[PDB]
């Protein structure tokens, strides 16, 4: 009985608030700020009543009745909203999973107003707490499944940006390299937390959990079969909890786990010694993004166990999952220089064959030659890889993106421009991310980062479908969506996109951004046109590509009225 005592007392209070306060901008996206936080305080009280002690009436309910109620106190006005007001004409019986389906991946909100140094750190000496909890607010509510106990630790370095970077002596200097950075690393943590995020609620627990035990064993190759059994429990219970939206037993299941593993390195690894004497959230990033334990020595074979026995159908027989794990543990462990994704339709493979020859004739007989259709698989990304990345570099990141936006519009030219020219900016920051690396490192890093881009792209086209073939890539199975993007050709049932005048137009404005920003608007007009053209389509592109980059140049620096622009 007391949820949120319980919670409460092992969080302590300023997470606990600022854990509240993210999980009410993840469910609201649409609520001002002031309104937000006027519900997190009066939460708060409440929760130190229920502190005070359990019998207080309303202590002893459950924390998504509480949230629930303190949230259909306003969201029932629908004028200023949508169907909204209906997940509270429900009840916790529905109202909650109402909330759940209703969280939007790209919500229309307005832009982020960045004001000057000055104008910015004065704003944080006045009061610098409102500062954060705005840094919260904003941030959870464009990111709503940012995974939350890693948003404190954000919270934490961004405020540390503030603190030094304005007593320093050159505020700007300080500052706009920091943030920048952040931000670069947020939007990382972002997107990684959204593919766990997909894979536990389209393909159900054991697909993470198979995700898990490739992941933990390729990173802890020391550990025995029970301890990464052991992890994967909770680290499961962890994501399932902030995946569902329960932000405070995601965090305090999260801060236990830590607790355990700087209690059991010996068993666990070797590269926690630095990790375990930081404090306490910087120890669960740490421990998340750890460096890989080498691997042991002298490990036998995997015919032993896995092929040449045949305890092998009734080891399986009794316990599946169990002795799958096992496989895919061993597996694992001895290839930290695979994808997990590789991985785990290897264990796939070796499952939808024990299925079909622990039956068949002799078992032993006709699943003896099982790693054999394991080399293709294996193949199949390395040289794709290695195409991909000695084509990054002879473009360079910008120019390597323009090709994948030409080759990606071609695959799927349905999908609205914003979502092409995102989704393949990212992938183009997978060339300067992993071929840099020995040719073990580089196919877990990249095969592991495209499936993060790769299920961006899917949600944000699940939001409002218009191309069929992203939804079948998307859905038939999340471990081959790689593969089956990569397989896709020109879709040639397509029609001319028209020709408008205002999209192939550049307007005067754009000198006034970044360099950055004029870069993503002139892919965006590139896409605009293998839309319009999917024809002529060789250097006839780079041609008019190099001439908007050219035209713009010239005309930016004209000291005219904007009106080159307006004639060519
Ligand atoms: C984890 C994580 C951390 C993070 O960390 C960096 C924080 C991102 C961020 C920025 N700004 C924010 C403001 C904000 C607003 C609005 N008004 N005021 C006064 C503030 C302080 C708030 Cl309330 C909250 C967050 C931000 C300033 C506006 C846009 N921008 C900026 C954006 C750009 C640009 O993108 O072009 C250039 C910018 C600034 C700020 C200075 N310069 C040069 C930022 O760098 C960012 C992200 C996405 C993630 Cl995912």
């Amino acid at each position: 009985k007391s949820e949120v005592a319980h919670r409460f007392k092992d969080l302590g209070e300023e997470n606990f608030k600022a854990l509240v306060l993210i999980a009410f901008a993840q469910y609201l996206q649409q609520c001002p700020f002031e309104d937000h936080v006027k519900l997190v305080n009066e939460v708060t009280e409440f929760a130190k009543t229920c502190v005070a002690d359990e019998s207080a009436e309303n202590c002893d309910k459950s924390l998504h009745t509480l949230f629930g109620d303190k949230l259909c106190t306003v969201a029932t006005l629908r004028e200023t909203y949508g169907e909204m007001a209906d997940c509270c004409a429900k009840q916790e019986p529905e109202r909650n999973e109402c909330f759940l389906q209703h969280k939007d991946d790209n919500p229309n909100l307005p832009r982020l107003v960045r004001p000057e140094v000055d104008v910015m750190c004065t704003a944080f000496h006045d009061n610098e707490e409102t500062f954060l909890k705005k840094y919260l607010y904003e941030i959870a509510r464009r990111h709503p499944y940012f995974y939350a106990p890693e948003l404190l630790f954000f919270a934490k370095r961004y405020k540390a940006a503030f603190t030094e970077c304005c007593q320093a002596a050159d505020k700007a200097a300080c500052l706009l390299p920091k943030l920048d950075e952040l931000r670069d690393e947020g939007k990382a943590s972002s997107a990684k937390q959204r593919l766990k995020c997909a894979s536990l609620q389209k393909f159900g627990e054991r697909a993470f959990k198979a995700w898990a035990v490739a992941r933990l064993s390729q990173r802890f190759p020391k550990a025995e079969f029970a301890e990464v059994s052991k992890l994967v429990t909770d680290l499961t219970k962890v994501h399932t909890e902030c995946c569902h939206g329960d932000l405070l037993e995601c965090a305090d299941d999260r801060a236990d786990l830590a607790k355990y593993i700087c209690e059991n390195q010996d068993s666990i690894s070797s590269k926690l010694k630095e990790c375990c004497e930081k404090p306490l959230l910087e120890k669960s990033h740490c421990i998340a993004e750890v460096e890989n334990d080498e691997m042991p020595a002298d490990l036998p074979s995997l015919a032993a166990d896995f092929v040449e026995s045949k305890d092998v159908c009734k080891n399986y027989a009794e316990a599946k999952d169990v002795f799958l794990g096992m496989f895919l543990y061993e597996y694992a462990r001895r290839h930290p220089d695979y994808s997990v994704v590789l991985l785990l339709r290897l264990a796939k493979t070796y499952e939808t064959t024990l299925e079909k020859c622990c039956a068949a004739a002799d078992p032993h007989e006709c699943y003896a030659k099982v790693f054999d259709e394991f080399k293709p698989l294996v193949e199949e990304p390395q040289n794709l890889i290695k195409q991909n990345c000695e084509l990054f570099e002879q473009l360079g990141e910008y120019k390597f993106q323009n090709a994948l936006l030409v080759r990606y519009t071609k695959k799927v030219p349905q999908v609205s421009t914003p979502t092409l020219v995102e989704v393949s900016r990212n992938l183009g920051k997978v060339g300067s991310k992993c071929c840099k690396h020995p040719e073990a490192k580089r196919m877990p890093c990249a095969e592991d980062y495209l499936s993060v881009v790769l299920n961006q792209l899917c949600v944000l086209h699940e939001k409002t479908p218009v191309s069929d073939r992203v939804t079948k890539c998307c859905t038939e199975s999340l471990v081959n969506r790689r593969p089956c993007f990569s397989a896709l050709e020109v879709d040639e049932t397509y029609v001319p996109k028209e020709f408008n005048a205002e999209t192939f137009t550049f307007h005067a404005d754009i000198c006034t951004l970044s360099e950055k920003e004029r870069q993503i608007k002139k892919q965006t007009a590139l896409v605009e046109l293998v839309k319009h053209k999917p024809k002529a389509t060789k250097e006839q592109l780079k041609a008019v590509m190099d001439d908007f980059a050219a035209f713009v140049e010239k005309c930016c620096k004209a000291d005219d009225k904007e009106t080159c622009f307006a004639e060519e």
